[PDB]
């Protein structure tokens, strides 16, 4: 079998490394160099949670997902994953707090809930308001993005995969033996061919008319003065939902100080119009914000990074079979919390490519809930 997969961001790396393993042909096209910061997958960490609030039909395929990162880490090598545990701050009410419960309770998760007093106590660099509450997981973490990038690239070169940077892809379509794929630069033909474009989804499939929209979002590293009081042992990875927006963060690492995002709002844009530029008052909010929940950790600014983010309606994934050509199947719409699950969309993907369907419970991502 031979498959292209267009774009090599997490996704399709991911995807490149689940067909080789299988003994498939695979060739990989990228429009810009490997592990580039233009998308949205670059960075040096992202956070991993098992008691999941956005739905607890994700649990199976994250769990699914930390099966696949430790196969990944034996295979090459790689440091991949730091379970830190998390833990979750907002009103009782909270979707962070609420959802995460449901997840637990439904598969039977380790959680804790604490009340704003029992939280300081146990986490005391977090400041909670009297009325908020924390929950706790266990098996939270920390995801070393920029590893398992270069993992997945590694281990599917091993199992023959041949993987172009600097290569646009314009278009596809079936050819009679499979498709044809049109590039800045001549063609490719393949049996199947898988498209994870990230945020330039609606440009490659804009005859798809996929509801997408992309988001600039700002991420800050901060030096503080008392490291030690952040490391991972006392500070796990955490998630906020507070007046000032929705937060997440993680402890003091070696050369990355306390990284701390926010998760909502942020500018819509497209990737060719998004701002570079990180403004001095954006960064004053976010140590603004940050100071106000974790005091003492921004003495210093030591970096501030733009990335994005492509939503859908609901905020829930789209994986699906192309709706007019078979040999085509697609990834888009992480809406900010894909990458732990990368492992389990390339094992997906390869399932929908090779076989038309999968075992993995993905069906709620399909289209179908989408349709008027
Ligand atoms: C600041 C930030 C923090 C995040 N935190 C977390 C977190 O803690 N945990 C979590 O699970 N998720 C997190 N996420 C979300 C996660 O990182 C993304 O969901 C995931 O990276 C999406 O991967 P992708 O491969 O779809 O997209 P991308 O990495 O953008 O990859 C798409 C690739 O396709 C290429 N391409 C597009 N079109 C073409 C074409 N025509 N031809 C050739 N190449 C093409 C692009 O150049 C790009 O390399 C975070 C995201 C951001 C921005
Ligand atoms: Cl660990
Ligand atoms: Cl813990
Ligand atoms: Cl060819
Ligand atoms: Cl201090
Ligand atoms: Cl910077
Ligand atoms: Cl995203
Ligand atoms: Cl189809």
């Amino acid at each position: 079998a031979t498959v292209i997969v267009v774009g090599l961001g997490i996704m399709g790396s991911a995807t490149a490394w689940a067909l080789a393993r299988r003994g498939v042909r695979v060739v990989g096209l990228e429009q810009y160099a490997p592990f580039h910061a233009l998308g949205s997958s670059h960075g040096k960490t992202r956070i991993i949670r098992e008691a999941y609030f956005e739905s607890p039909e994700y649990v199976p395929l994250v769990q699914r997902a930390y099966e696949l990162w430790d196969e990944l880490g034996e295979r090459t090598g790689r440091r991949l994953l730091r379970v830190t545990g998390g833990v979750s701050i907002g009103r009782l009410d909270s979707p962070f707090i609420v959802g995460a419960r449901e997840s637990a309770q439904r598969h039977g998760l380790a959680h804790e809930l604490l009340d704003a007093q029992e939280a300081r106590k146990r986490f005391p660099v977090l400041a909670l308001p009297d009325d908020f509450v924390a929950l706790v997981e266990g098996r939270a973490g920390i995801l070393f993005a920029e590893e398992c990038w270069r993992a997945f690239c590694e281990d599917a070169v091993r199992h023959g995969a041949e993987l172009r940077f600097g290569v646009r892809v314009h278009g596809f379509a079936p050819d009679g033996e499979g498709m044809t794929v049109e590039t800045e630069s001549g063609r490719l033909r393949a049996d199947r061919v898988v498209v994870t474009a990230g945020p330039w989804s609606t440009t490659l499939l804009a005859d798809l008319g996929l509801p997408l929209e992309v988001r600039r979002v700002l991420v800050v590293h901060v030096q503080p003065d008392d490291p030690t009081r952040f490391r991972p042992e006392v500070l796990p990875i955490f998630i906020m939902d507070v007046p000032e927006g929705e937060y997440y963060g993680f402890p003091f690492l070696p050369d990355q100080g306390v990284k701390f995002g926010r998760h909502d709002d942020g500018e819509v844009c497209t990737p060719e119009s998004v701002r570079r530029t990180v403004t001095d008052d954006e960064v004053r909010w976010m140590t603004g914000v940050l100071q106000r929940y974790l005091p003492g950790a921004a003495r210093e600014v030591l970096m501030t990074v733009t990335c994005l983010y492509t939503m859908t309606p609901d905020r829930h994934f789209m994986i699906d079979r192309h709706p007019e050509w078979p040999q085509v199947v697609f990834a888009a719409g992480f809406s900010g919390h894909g990458f732990k699950f990368a492992s389990v969309m390339g094992e997906a993907l390869a399932d929908l490519a090779l076989e038309g369907a999968s075992r993995l419970p993905i069906g709620f991502l399909s289209f179908r809930r989408l349709a008027k």
